[PDB]
């Protein structure tokens, strides 16, 4: 089970780059240069890396020392084939952000905030990113009355409108992917789950524009289905990104390597990923436990993309089974797909098989064999077919 | 704090109709005569009730039996004033619908579903209801293979822009609204949470004619802030219905009277409602405890509209308070109400104080000063103001 | 993975037995007659069955009636060589036991309920059982008034210390085992989990007779870790009996078959129970979803015990792995069985290595290696080694 | 609503001393001088202060260093007349405890901690603390492999025997309180719960001297009932210490001032605890939130200390109340308070009236009239009588 850069793996700087810094614990590790992350991820058989801002250049830099930060980056990207299909802007890490960025009360912080954003979005247009992701995770409250919801709702889609408006003024190639997280650091966050990020995307001057990039671990912290969450964006044709790592359940954000934590959703995750033909960087967020020196560090990153292609080799076995195709039939997923009422509505309204003549007890006793199907992907899963 | 028709309070048939069954226990209670409920409820100052088809006409019955259920239901409405705002269907309680009505895998099961509904549908417009309610309860999954997701949206959106086209070729002066649940009685249900239902409606074919009912115990059930997600409702202009109860974190669906649960959340989302001008009824779904005979029933329904009066009180009162007034500018909810940059885009590129000139550590000094607040908030709701 | 009466798997007759009401609900399937359920768990290769009192005889059954279905069940127990290792009250169905049964506010009705118990004690013990279960599904409270906990906790040691005065004048060869839950049908249960089912029973008069049954989506309803409970149980020496199936999350209980819900939990509890030697018997309690027919009821009983057999090969095919054996010695599992100060206080305090000279920088840059570790679980798991 | 020493408040250093720094995001306030929190805290009213040993000598300091600290500390104590109730030890915040201390796999690094934790015991002794608390926040494990749970409670009684030891060879007055919490930092702690750390006391060889500090917080982020939790441990005759603070939910701990999060179980918590005449300190365990500067701290604290009196206030009047005082009685919760079977088993067995002759359908019919009970506290809580 050997990653190639065909299988298109990404990982963030800030995940193989954590120190270990926890709410009640200093770091266990050293800073990692990003020259040496790249080169390490590429002996892995990554595909690419992405990047806050802060990531790659230290806060406060000057316009020099942005020159030859930038400039060493390149020469590890050159020196590797490693690319860079997307990067984001951190606006969460400096006390300033400590209300938020683009919806704090103060104004003069949501204009700095958009300022923040727009120069970064012209370092990873000239880096090759396609996606420029947006996760607000100051933005949001503790207290009831801090935040009129509606008027953040306001500053939230002007932020994201004249960032619009920019990428189109300069004639850019990228597109946006908003990344929801229900809660943590603020006690609730604004768009906490894939749902509210897709009904804000549609309120938008433009909302071809903007997508969602999902986390495994934030809609488990809602306690929700998350292969079910990624066929509802699929549906709605945006699935821009996606976020891979483990979580266990509602709790604090835990961002394990992926394969970690609910098992069984992963494969359902993988299945629907592959059947569908998502395209885009199997991009993995996650933090090597604190616990770990360097050698755990890759050795957990190794773990994510060799979990990936296990899971996505169960799951074609399991769509390839015979035995499983005629358990789908008997399950009746095949009418499923099929339309209610193609004929239309006049039509079903004098169908009196439909209300008068249907016999409802007939229909009910239909067993739909969900049992037996599941066995058989629990059977694939583990190898014992 | 006497409740009068004019607060318009309204209840369904089956909360103070519930019996008392649940997943471990028979009924304690026995059944009560919709006439009688309706008679009961005016005199304690309701304005409406609500019902299922099925709660109004016993499933099965023929049309000489539906003609007099009907008829002697009006006249207790003529009798007594009572109103009936909203209505809905009965899609999970007999066996054909285990596994769904709009979305199961048996094509005849989903054709019977629409026709249930559309009858129904002209039942609610002859008694003058303006609402029509959707909860899809039977509607997902308790394991992974047994149901595409993206099929699955594709004939729930083939099933509302039915019932869209059914109302507009009749004339019909009804709207509909969606109400989610993230689980039970399903493992899953699809559109769990007011995001999700709200980004669904934004794909059918008719969007106008559909919103959201959300429920208060429903999103509490994925840990996630109620007054949050019904601002994002009346943001988007969607809320068309609310169902008010109490909750006590994540677990099972309490459906505990209003005021009960997450008192504070209550408190948020009356000052809320009552400041946006929320005209809609104020719904309660609830269910009296099944510790209580039909004394208790009654008690718990007047707690209901009872406990409604004295938050709207606090809620006034917290507003109209100078202290608060003045709080509410030393933590800047003025400036979060002003655009960020209502000089443009290319103004605020050149505007060197966002940015380049901007004092980040004088900004971020700033107390926010919410905890000051929120203490007057709690003041206020206590009554030690 | 064939199952044998060896493997000692049970069932209750409510489990393969549940005709599928839910709290939405009417019942899927018809009522199970006792021998059928033993014959056909008997051919799956089942070791024996459970059951309430009111399982086996309809409440309210006069005593010759009481005599002939006690008498049809053992001549099927006899027919098949099938075990009754446990039995149970039910304190939770009937109306009578809507504020509890041992700890109902009403005296009368405790009083009952120990009589109740007592009676199916004889039974339980005529039949072989060498274990009862008590699950106190009602004792608990919606609301903060309505039980003083200090006093339900009086009348419940009242309870359990006269059933252990019962069995022994008696002379019975019976222990007791306590079934925590969190939560559901009652707001909160008492005794809620492992840990306070453990406390409680070093108050009792005779605390050797009484154990604990836990389940494995119970404590999961609170976000526990069920082997890290079950580890707690058995150090303490009181794993009487357990309970196997599974659940996703912090919900309402599932019961779903064992394997399913949270795999790799599943895989670290069969490791422990084989490790610890635990010979007990292996109890499903499960609903197979009111989704199914017959044919899928059998079908989620065969895929429980199938289950624990798959992940008793890979546990211990992990155990047995040479390179398993190293990554743990790595890890330093072997330090954590030795005692810490073995050589007693005045050496410790003595000991300048301990303090004064320990190098706490080399210490902490030691990497624990757990990463690796867990990725080898992994493998052994999904059959990658 | 003021309060004075009387009231037995008391604040930990690390509260108020809270810099800001959360996963996300750096310090937004400087380090307070602990002889400055203690000055600001007596103005406040407080009674006294509780520290952790590296907050008030810094990790790493000399014998000369450590001399000052404590002596500087000594002069603001005496300038004050403030006390110290309760210290405890840091074993989790330098990279040496990233596995744990108690129960480290490494045995260097447990017997450290140990050696760590006596220092401390000596110095709270001097200066006057009568309960020693033990937070064991870094014990426990992110995956299943790292850590055999029945060789880490070996070592956990261990560590806690030799402690026991300790104090009882020196003659010091002082008890024990162990802290449980069920997650965070480490994806799953050890003794998770109030119940699991009462189980695990009993097995210590001196189980008189140590008892649980439990927090309304910790028993919320597992969806527990706190006053519930509380009840078990006065009935054990455990509560040794008592930390107060906020949590909305099972999410990350969010340390909130008390009285926010679940308003009503902090009342139903401050009626128990004035009703059963807990005399141990009021501490908060709580952070002011980091939008806050030094204003809104000791506005936060103050509010701790605010609500405490408001809620104790509404309790009494609560009880005190004649009409509360009949619905008791109609609720029978004078009955939940006297014994089941005074008169023994062979009366009980013998009395017909508790089984042959028991009515159970006019049992079943009384109402328990919990919900006029539950709206009477309702009312005397929001003071609407
Ligand atoms: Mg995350
Ligand atoms: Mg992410
Ligand atoms: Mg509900
Ligand atoms: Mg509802
Ligand atoms: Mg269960
Ligand atoms: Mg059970
Ligand atoms: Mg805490
Ligand atoms: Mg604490």
């Amino acid at each position: 089970y050997q990653p190639t850069p065909e299988d298109r793996f990404t990982f963030g700087l800030w995940t193989v780059g954590w120190q270990g810094r926890d709410p009640f614990g200093d770091a266990t590790r050293r800073a990692l240069d990003p020259v040496e992350s790249v080169r390490r991820l590429a002996e892995l058989g990554a595909h690419g890396v992405t990047f806050h801002d802060d990531d790659l250049i230290p806060f406060g830099s000057s316009d020099s020392e942005r020159e030859e930060h930038v400039k060493r980056f390149r020469q590890a990207l050159d020196d590797t084939g490693m690319k860079v299909p997307m990067a984001t802007t951190n606006l969460f890490t400096h006390p300033v952000f400590k209300d938020g960025g683009f919806t704090a009360n103060d104004r003069d912080v949501r204009r700095y905030a958009l300022r923040k954003t727009i120069r970064n979005i012209d370092l990873a247009v000239e880096l090759g990113a396609e996606t420029y992701v947006a996760w607000g995770g100051r933005e949001g409250a503790e207290s009831g009355g801090a935040k009129d919801v509606r008027d953040a709702l306001d500053r939230m889609k002007e932020a994201f409108d004249l960032l619009g408006e920019y990428v189109t003024s300069q004639g850019y190639d990228i597109r946006f992917a908003i990344e929801p997280k229900p809660n943590e650091p603020r006690g609730d966050i604004l768009l906490p789950t894939v749902g509210h990020a897709l009904a804000f995307i549609e309120r938008l001057e433009r909302p071809e524009l903007y997508g969602v990039n999902p986390e495994v671990g934030h809609e488990q912290m809602a306690g929700l289905n998350f292969p079910h969450g990624i066929a509802q964006a699929l549906w709605a044709g945006k699935l821009f990104h996606i976020d891979l790592n483990g979580q266990n359940g509602i709790k604090y954000d835990q961002d394990l390597r992926f394969g970690a934590g609910d098992l069984r959703a992963a494969f359902w995750l993988v299945d629907l990923l592959e059947s569908a033909g998502y395209s885009g960087p199997r991009h993995f967020d996650f933090k090597p436990p604190r616990t770990e020196d360097f050698d755990g560090v890759w050795a957990s990153a190794a773990g994510c993309m060799r979990n990936y292609l296990i899971l996505k080799e169960r799951a074609a076995a399991f769509r390839a089974d015979p035995e499983v195709q005629e358990a789908l039939r008997a399950s009746r997923l095949d009418e499923l797909a099929r339309p209610t009422a193609a004929d239309g509505l006049q039509a079903l309204l004098d169908d009196r098989s439909a209300f008068e003549e249907f016999d409802v007890d007939a229909a009910a006793a239909r067993g739909m064999a969900f049992e037996r199907l599941d066995q058989l992907a629990m059977d694939h899963l583990l190898g014992a077919r």
